[PDB]
DNA sequence: ATGATCCGACGTGTTAGCCACGCTGACTAGTTATGCCATGCCTCCCTT
DNA sequence: AAGGGAGGCATGGCATAACTAGTCAGCGTGGCTAACACGTCGGATCAT
């Protein structure tokens, strides 16, 4: 009967219920429990481990070059950011209010750091999310639609609830692809959030897609639900080699 | 990589209204039938 | 039984005359379209 019991489980997709049935058994047997609340702590258990492979498989498919926390995050080295604002991002209140987040500032001073921490959170709290660089959002655009097939990927980027587009300003983008990266605040606009961190101005974005009209379409779009940090301050890999240096 | 599930889009059915196609009649033009003559092919008969 | 020869009938070509098909116009009827609602099928995504 136990492997019936065994076939069973692995029939309806619950490995985890058979790999701890025999534990879960002998708790029951040797303390005296109800049947119903037996199920409810096998249940939550299934649930819990099926959340965290959700969360894991959902960490892969959204590219995200490293994994980081707020938690890790020193607010001491980097005073020119208000801590309030960012546990206030941390709240997800901006998804309800489709208000984007913006990082500004010299390389190296966590905007990058920052970017993954929220996204991580949302990753967290069941919210779709997607990462990727904004040169690497541009030649996957231009390369779907020399395919024909523009909408998939278009549908791709604008699916995810936060999508994070990091390095916004380092590479110059094609002047004859910018207007693709247009498309996606085109259409996540007043609809999903964008976190996008750069080291240019706002002014500079024109010199960054070719076109001073698209990059302030861009903008207008970009910033009218939007939370604007300045981050300023030494680099951060600039600190930890002068430590190790030190 | 395949199967299962869920979600979204398209097709269908129904009803009503409008537009296009079919039928009919008349007139004109082009094609077919027929007669006649000539030639070729098919059939029948006879011989081996 | 097969081959060759002879005879008869059928076909083709040409010319003329008549009948039928095509075209156009008008009117009537049937089919297509549109709108809306509902159900089914296809596609995409996720899990094994
Ligand atoms: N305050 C900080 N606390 C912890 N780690 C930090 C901090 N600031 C930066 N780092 C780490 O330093 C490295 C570079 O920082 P990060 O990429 O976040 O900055 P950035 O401004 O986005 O960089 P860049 O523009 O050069 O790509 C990363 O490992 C990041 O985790
Ligand atoms: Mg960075």
């Amino acid at each position: 009967m136990k492997e019936r019991i065994h076939e069973y489980c692995h029939r309806l997709h619950l490995p985890v219920m058979a790999e701890r049935w025999s534990a879960m058994a002998e708790y029951a047997s040797t303390h005296n429990i109800s049947y119903s609340e037996f199920l409810f702590r096998l249940l939550e258990a299934e649930i819990v481990e099926k959340q965290a492979r959700s969360i894991q498989t959902l960490i892969k498919l959204s590219k995200l070059p490293y994994r980081k926390t707020i938690d890790t995050f020193d607010f001491t080295a980097q005073p020119s950011v208000d801590e309030r604002r960012i546990r206030e991002l941390l709240t997800l209140s901006f998804i309800d209010r489709k208000e984007n987040i913006l990082f500004l500032g010299p390389p190296g001073i966590g905007k990058t750091h920052l970017a993954i921490s929220i996204g991580m959170e949302a990753i967290a709290r069941g919210y779709k999310t997607y990462f990727i660089t904004a040169h690497d959002l541009v030649n996957q655009l231009r390369r779907a639609d020399q395919e024909g097939k523009l909408e998939k990927k278009l549908r791709v980027f604008v699916k995810p609830t936060v999508l994070i587009i990091d390095e916004m300003g380092y590479l110059k983008l094609d002047p004859n692809s910018a207007h693709y990266l247009f498309q996606v605040i085109a259409r996540r606009y007043e609809h999903a959030p964008i976190i996008l961190t750069s080291n240019k101005s706002f002014g500079e974005w024109g010199e960054i897609v070719g076109d001073s009209v698209l990059a302030t379409a861009m903008l207008d779009r970009l910033l009218h639900h939007s939370i604007i940090f300045n981050l300023k301050g030494e680099s951060y890999r600039l600190r930890e080699k002068r430590l190790q240096e030190e």
